[PDB]
């Protein structure tokens, strides 16, 4: 519509945030050989547009990053974030003006063009509230399960309004935390503890026709699933004293689990075409956890794909876990299902403005991306300046931050760096090959669109500026520069 700029607010960190409010909201309004160039700058630049021109030769011993439009990669699924009850109940905080411009920001071409968003089956940390969708006990049957006004009111009616602003379609993603009480080894929604018995039983067959109950109640409110996760973080139901809602099981048991009651409920029902992800876990555990579940023939055939959380990232170098599981096992995609920053115990929750916390998001998903990922999700796409409400007090960061009293929001760093990949990488695109003429601080990655013209991003992590070319052996040259602590997305068609 109208190109509106950033108004901009320090916090006192290392750069701005954007503040909307019921009025006003930062929005957006190339001929070949043209490109156009999308720059977000610690500064406090705000993916401003410019363009240049791509000159038929080059001369020089600067840096040289050369597209090799050849060689294929993975096709992108997409990126988004999250519609927890904390999420829902900070946008409609908002007056219906305001939570409007901040759905739009999210879900429009005049925003940042999000086309996933990931959905709690019933409570989380991000709850205030502890329930399940059956919560009477020995409910085999699942006679009682139902959605509570958390879906119906809240969460339901907020995923219609992004679907209305979308021009892309929108696929919703579906992760349980925990199921009912009554079918855990524990009798309660955290600690460690997973599903009584084995695979194959009654309390298995139970969870698996839980997981159809959910899809057909989603559908009933006219909302279809893409896909959803085997279990958010299997792992955590493993340990001692886990905080909050988990549900544990080792590799083995989400391997038969999957195989014996997940896959076939599921390839039995009207929902058979909703996908299955696996592990939604630590990347650390690859590829260990793709041997254990896609070398047993009866699970790997349920398997669509591989969901990673990045919280371990640290000790999970990305050639040694996605770049070997996709060497092993390149037909099963991997997929970035959830992140967040703030949410270490030192660390403070929320950090209005962080250019640290934007740079963290494109580097991880540029990373990602590098290593055969297919999308990346963020978590909550809302939360309060104390980064929650969480019953469990685990407050995080999140790239729009509500402020109830303003009726204010603040679009953070981490907003624009998720946008410079989310806006101008539909659905289809296709990583293609980068290489760079020498060693550099800089991350990069190239991209086809499904029409054949390119993307390239490019974050400079360092305070040094970089002058840089980028060659399209098609096209030709882009000369450009890539400044300490900037991130540019450049657009061009190639024909
Ligand atoms: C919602 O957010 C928008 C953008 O921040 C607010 O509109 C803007 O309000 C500013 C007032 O703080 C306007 O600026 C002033 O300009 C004069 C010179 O003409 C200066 O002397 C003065 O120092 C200010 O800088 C600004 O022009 C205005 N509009 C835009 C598009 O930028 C909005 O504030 C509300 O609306 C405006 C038009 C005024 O009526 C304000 O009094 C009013 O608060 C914000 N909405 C709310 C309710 O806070
Ligand atoms: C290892 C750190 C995991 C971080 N958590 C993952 C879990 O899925 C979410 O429910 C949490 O909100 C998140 C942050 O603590």
């Amino acid at each position: 519509e109208f190109a509106r700029p950033c108004i901009p607010k320090s916090f006192g960190y290392s750069s701005v945030v954007c503040v909307c409010n019921a009025t006003y909201c930062d929005s957006f309004d190339p001929a070949l050989g043209t490109f156009s160039r999308y720059e977000s700058t610690r500064s406090g630049r705000r993916m401003e547009l410019s363009m240049g021109p791509i000159q038929a030769n080059h001369t020089g011993t600067g840096l040289l990053l050369t597209l090799q439009p050849e060689q294929k990669f993975q096709k992108v699924k997409g990126f988004g974030g999250a519609m927890t009850d904390a999420a829902a109940l900070n946008i409609l905080a908002l007056s219906p003006p305001a939570q409007n411009l901040l759905l739009k920001s999210y879900f429009s071409e005049e925003g940042i063009g999000y086309n996933i968003i990931r959905v709690p089956m019933a409570s989380c940390d991000f709850s205030i509230r502890t329930y399940t969708y059956a919560d009477t006990p020995d409910d085999f049957q699942l006679h009682n399960f139902s959605l509570p006004e958390e879906d119906t009111k809240l969460k339901i009616p907020l995923i219609h309004r992004a679907l209305q602003l979308a021009q892309r379609p929108v696929s919703l993603l579906a992760s349980p935390w925990t199921s009912p009480t009554w079918l855990k080894t524990n009798g309660a929604v955290n600690g460690k503890g997973s599903l009584k018995g084995q695979p194959g039983d009654i309390y298995h067959q139970t969870w698996a026709r839980y997981f159809v109950k959910f899809l057909d109640a989603y559908a009933e409110h006219k909302l279809q699933f893409w896909a959803v996760t085997a279990e958010n973080e299997p792992s955590a139901g493993l340990l001692s004293g886990y905080p909050f809602q988990c549900l544990g099981f080792t590799p083995e048991h989400q391997r038969d689990f999957i195989a014996r009651d997940l896959g076939p409920t599921l390839a039995n029902s009207t929902h058979h075409n909703v996908r299955l992800l696996m592990l939604d876990d630590q990347r650390l555990l690859l590829p260990h956890w793709a041997k254990v579940v896609l070398t047993d023939p009866e699970a790997a055939k349920y398997v669509h794909g591989i969901a990673v959380h990045w919280y371990l990232d640290f000790l999970a170098p990305a050639k040694a876990t996605l770049g070997e599981t996709h060497r092993l096992f390149p037909n099963t995609m991997l997929f970035a299902s959830e992140a967040c920053v703030g949410s270490k115990f030192w660390e403070q929750s929320v950090r209005l403005g962080s250019w640290d916390r934007g740079m963290q998001y494109s580097h991880s998903i540029i990373t990602n991306l590098l290593y055969h990922v297919v999308g990346w999700t963020d978590w909550n796409l809302a939360l309060n300046p104390e980064g929650g409400p969480n019953w469990v007090r685990n407050f995080v960061d999140s790239p729009i931050i509500v402020d109830i009293t303003k009726d204010t929001f603040y679009k953070q760093p981490m907003f624009y760096h998720l946008g410079h990949f989310s806006k101008f990488i539909p659905e289809g695109s296709q990583r293609v090959g980068l290489v760079a003429s020498q060693k550099n601080d800089l991350d990069a990655v190239a991209l086809m669109h499904p029409d054949g013209s390119a993307v390239v991003v490019v974050l400079n992590r360092s305070s040094k500026d970089v002058p840089l070319t980028i060659k399209d052996p098609a096209v030709g040259f882009l000369e450009t520069i890539s400044p300490g602590y900037s991130i540019h997305t450049y657009l061009w068609h190639r024909q």
